[PDB]
């Protein structure tokens, strides 16, 4: 395929949904897009993609292998959302 954008499903243990990131982004604006969508920090959101669990902020999600139909499950810690 010729696509600049790519798709990723965000599983979580009480619910699963879906993002749209770009291919040249990093894992951390994925994360972006997860703590859009969740009222949890990136700082104590924890990411794993299937099979390699990738720790690198830095990483871009083209270069990692993270494709149209990357399946990464989420991890949320418990954290202060008073007041929101």
């Amino acid at each position: 395929a010729a696509v600049r954008k790519i798709h990723v499903t965000v599983k979580f243990p009480s619910k699963q949904f879906t993002v749209e990131v770009d291919r040249t982004e990093t894992v951390s604006s994925l994360k972006d897009k997860i703590h859009i969508v969740e009222n949890t920090p990136i700082k104590r959101m924890q990411l794993y993609y299937s099979g390699i669990e990738l720790a690198d902020d830095y990483r871009n999600l083209n270069e990692y292998g993270i494709t149209e139909f990357s399946e990464i499950v989420v991890f949320l810690k418990s954290i202060n959302r008073a007041k929101d």
